[PDB]
Order: structure tokens, then C-alpha cells, then sequence
């Protein structure tokens, strides 16, 4: 079902210019790279909206765009609409997923 929602996604940068690929419940995958990161509104930050009319989940990922991607555990995580935040961390943090909209 599903009528016409929408995913925001807020990564922290980061690199210089990396690309995120994502697409709905396994359904297609964008045209890679997905689409660049959205710069947020804060300072630094950034963020991407992607529509899901139907879908309840979406996975994204994360890449360099130069053979460096950075999945996860196995391949992407599930994200549903609302707010979401990307860290890909650099500790004992491989890549994790904070929901609520980040603030700095």
C-alpha cells in the first residue's frame, strides 16, 4: 500500500564528496551512485529525503565512489520514514544508524 512518505537520513561528513546509494525494501537501485548527500541545514552536516509511497523500509549505503564502499555487516540497513541519522563512525562503530533528528 503505502500512499507517499519519505525517509531523512542525516550523515555527518565526512570526506570531501562521497555518494550514497540507496533504494526501497529491495525493490530497484538507483542509478549508481545513488545520489549525492544532501547538504543538512546546521553546518557541515548532511541529510537526504528519499520518497517511499509503498515502501515501509529502504536501504542506503554508503561510498567514496572510488571501489571504497562501506555496507555494514553483510550488505545495508533498513531505514523507515521519520528521522534517521547515518554515522559510519570510526571506534567500535561499523556504521550505525541513530533515529531522531541529530542536532550537532
Amino acid at each position: 500500500g503505502g500512499t507517499t512518505n519519505k525517509v531523512t537520513v542525516y550523515y555527518k561528513k565526512g570526506f570531501n564528496s562521497p555518494y550514497i546509494h540507496y533504494r526501497p525494501a529491495g525493490g530497484s537501485w538507483t542509478a549508481a551512485p545513488g545520489v549525492k548527500m544532501q547538504d543538512a541545514e546546521i553546518s557541515g552536516y548532511a541529510k537526504i529525503t528519499v520518497d517511499i509511497g509503498s515502501a515501509s523500509q529502504l536501504e542506503a549505503a554508503f561510498n567514496d565512489g572510488n571501489n571504497n564502499w562501506d555496507s555494514n555487516n553483510t550488505k545495508n540497513y533498513l531505514f523507515s520514514t521519520g528521522t534517521s541519522t547515518y554515522t559510519p563512525g570510526s571506534n567500535g562503530a561499523a556504521g550505525t544508524i541513530r533515529t531522531g533528528a541529530p542536532s550537532g
